[PDB]
């Protein structure tokens, strides 16, 4: 509360380590449906179906011009590329088996970096 504060966590390494983080997400491969914002003029249901879309490329160009305030406003835009991915896709497809894949791999890395 006011003057009433928990030790000072060292945030300063943060930036740049989900940076590394987002590389390494990037250079897997299963990441080949996450890479690009999907086209909604081209892919039907997409664009009234998912109300946030969301994609590596744009949490790419969104962390490197200090859109995110905090590492968890980062993780969140990350899991929204899964949960949008499970919302349209059919689990037994090869989109939908990559991004679980590719969830599982985040969290590893989530997990190990920062808890």
């Amino acid at each position: 509360s006011m003057s009433v504060k928990k030790p000072k966590r060292d945030d300063s390494k943060d930036l740049a380590l989900c940076s590394m983080i987002l590389t390494e997400m990037e250079t897997h491969e299963d990441a080949w449906p996450f890479l690009l914002p999907v086209n909604l003029k081209l892919v039907p249901g997409y664009k009234k179906v998912i109300k946030k879309p969301m994609d590596f490329s744009t949490i790419r160009e969104k962390l490197s011009s200090g859109q995110y305030p905090n590492l968890e406003t980062f993780a969140l835009d990350v899991r929204l590329v899964f949960d949008n991915c499970e919302t349209f896709n059919e689990d037994d497809s090869d989109i939908g088996r990559a991004g679980h894949n590719m969830r599982k791999y985040f969290e590893k890395k989530w997990t190990d970096t920062f808890k």
